[PDB]
């Protein structure tokens, strides 16, 4: 794959490897690591992160919906995969054939699938229990038992696991976290037999209470080197290595005279003779307009973005005349300066999770491993 | 193409056709229409909109950078394409071979390209003039004349056109617009000869002053049925037809008792016994967290989104017990209610342009033409 615009994201796979390996060391020998690679691996490249994670110690993968699981299969991933979200009963056969575990939380969904599927491949289900997140999952014992009965009844339906998800595992105060954990323990009693796989922990929970993880944790955000929250940053067991960085290059350089305006709405005016640079990145690439008063790194120095951000380009004020082709870093480090995803997240007034996911399909991903470029992934490549 | 998650966007190509056709009628028989389809056609599907546009009266296409043009060629589009942004001198031969016109605005670029390319295919260049936008383009006559000389000199370099872009054509006050237009007329005098294609108008300018468009207009936002701005909405010549709509379905329905919390941070509490529904769409699909206090349409009624929006799902408060599978409209109309892209943009505090572009690759696009489903485009399809 090759690209023809001087704008690209870089993904350090050694960092991802280190982040997962350190966790493997942290957890008991019998606890499995299921790497969460939904949303194209939080914007980092699904199959590249999946391969690295499995290499570092993970044994299973998790995605959001069926399409994402099939894509990994097509791309050659053979490890077990669990779909964390909902799916259509009519799609049970397809999941069964591709060896994809499904989440289940309604007895009527199973009633429907039973009538549609009848072997020969077994379908592995993971029962979802709502302990206080309010998203997905069973809530009462009557429904739980009904689900287990329908599963037991069908010769090809297998209950491989059961889990829950925490709503506040990343807050310093553990009041609600404790309530959910306790609720989980109480709901587990409703099962006639404990499935081979019981899980509940995400990145925050597993990094904070590794002894309360059962037999499998679902490692997401922390795998990419990002803290589940600023609050627990100081409570993390080992230092996380950030893997994502974003860059571009100056495609135009010019000097403005005082009074000259820049960009849409002509909201910016040159107060004096200043140097303005143009870079090939805009909001269609995920660099949202709201970042208008942010800055970028060029020649090891911060350069403020001036005027409104455009769909594919934006302008910055330069220290002086720099040659066209000069590298600009939007997320990453240059010399002694650095811009982290957390910085950008602060400016956009959101969480770090949302940032890598918004960097669109338009931006190619360059992968590094062993300090060398591994491959280039251009979504709209030829 | 097929998809396995009940979340999808719908693109009405008949609306796009009408929007372009009405302009074709509005403009002089000699004026070309260049459809702007960069950024995957502002998130509507590049090749689908390009074909419909050409069918309705456009004769040329415009994209942001080389990769987007090559993708159209691979997909079978044979009409002329102009790259509006920057490109590498080393890529001139490739653009020449695929018959892609390039924007030029620096003489040093041309000096570099001349030394690299030497036929046999001619390269058509469009000279960009900065008249007050401050983005790309030449500024002084000395540089302009140098560009023309280098082009004239090379046997395979051809100056097919020249243009500028307006920073405020969508504001009711035309003071700056008038200054940019006047500056353009003065800079055109720097050319020893007028190229066969002179253009300057975007959607707002062409819809407002169709007689001041020269021989080609670059039709973008209005082609998608979106007003360049709320201010000029009442100044438009004909009514625009919105083409983008977004939908999903309830995948879970449950009743909450007072005091029960919902989603991350447990920031929402059920004040009474209320029905909560879960839908398979989140911020990784372009439905940003900031939309947390917005509302959606279900069963012809507005239903508020409650609690934080998740990466792949979010919850809403329902009127009562609705069956799973019930359709939810995020952008579009249901009964007497309607949510436009303009409504979503207001809540996100941005402009309509940014909304369809942010709806990610994860969301399949279903196309309609002649009141019938034409095709389905699933980016991560099998
Ligand atoms: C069921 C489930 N398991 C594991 C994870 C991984 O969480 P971490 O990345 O914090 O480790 C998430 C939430 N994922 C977030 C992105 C969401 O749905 O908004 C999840 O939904
Ligand atoms: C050079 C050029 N021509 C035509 C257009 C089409 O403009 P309209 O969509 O308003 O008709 C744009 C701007 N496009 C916007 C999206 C930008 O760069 O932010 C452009 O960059």
């Amino acid at each position: 794959n090759d690209f023809h615009r001087d704008t690209w994201a870089e993904v350090d796979l050694d960092a991802i490897y280190d982040n997962v390996e350190n966790l493997r060391r942290l957890l008991p020998d019998d606890t499995h690591i299921m790497a969460v690679v939904k949303a194209n691996a939080y914007g980092h490249g699904d199959v590249q992160v999946a391969r690295t994670a499995l290499e570092a110690g993970a044994s299973r993968l998790a995605v959001a919906f069926l399409d994402e699981a099939l894509a990994l299969r097509e791309k050659g991933i053979e490890a077990p995969i669990l779909v964390l979200g909902a799916s259509r009963p009519a799609d049970a056969a397809l999941a069964a054939q591709q060896r994809i575990a499904l989440t289940v939380f309604r007895s009527d969904w199973l009633e429907e699938a039973s009538a549609l599927y009848s072997g020969p491949f077994p379908i592995h289900f993971h029962l979802k229990m709502d302990t206080g997140m309010g998203r997905l999952g069973v809530k009462d014992e009557e429904e739980t038992k009904r689900i287990v009965a329908l599963i037991e009844r069908h010769p090809h339906f297998v209950l491989e696991g059961l889990y829950t998800h925490f709503a506040t595992a990343d807050e310093v105060n553990t009041d609600y976290f404790s309530y959910q954990y306790t609720r989980f323990l109480h709901m587990l009693e409703w099962l006639p037999s404990r499935p081979p796989l019981v899980h509940c922990a995400n990145s925050a929970a597993s990094l904070r209470f590794p002894d309360r993880t059962f037999n499998m944790v679902r490692f997401g955000i922390a795998m990419y080197g990002l803290a589940p929250s600023p609050g627990i940053k100081p409570l993390l067991p080992y230092p996380l290595k950030e893997a994502f960085s974003l860059h571009s290059r100056l495609v135009h350089v010019k000097k403005l005279q005082p009074g000259e305006k820049v960009s849409y709405g002509a909201t910016y005016t040159a107060q004096t003779e200043e140097w303005i640079g143009t870079i090939p990145i805009g909001y269609a690439d995920g660099w949202l307009r709201r970042l208008q008063h942010f800055h970028v790194l060029v020649d090891g120095q911060k350069a403020p973005i001036v005027g409104r951000i455009c769909m594919d380009q934006c302008m910055i004020r330069l220290p002086g005349p720099l040659p066209v082709g000069t590298k600009v870093t939007l997320i990453g480090r240059q010399g002694d300066e650095v811009i982290s995803i957390d910085d950008v997240a602060r400016h956009l007034e959101t969480i770090n999770y949302e940032v890598p996911c918004t960097i669109s399909y338009r931006v190619p991903r360059i992968f590094f491993r062993h300090k060398r470029i591994m491959e280039v992934r251009n979504a709209i490549g030829r």
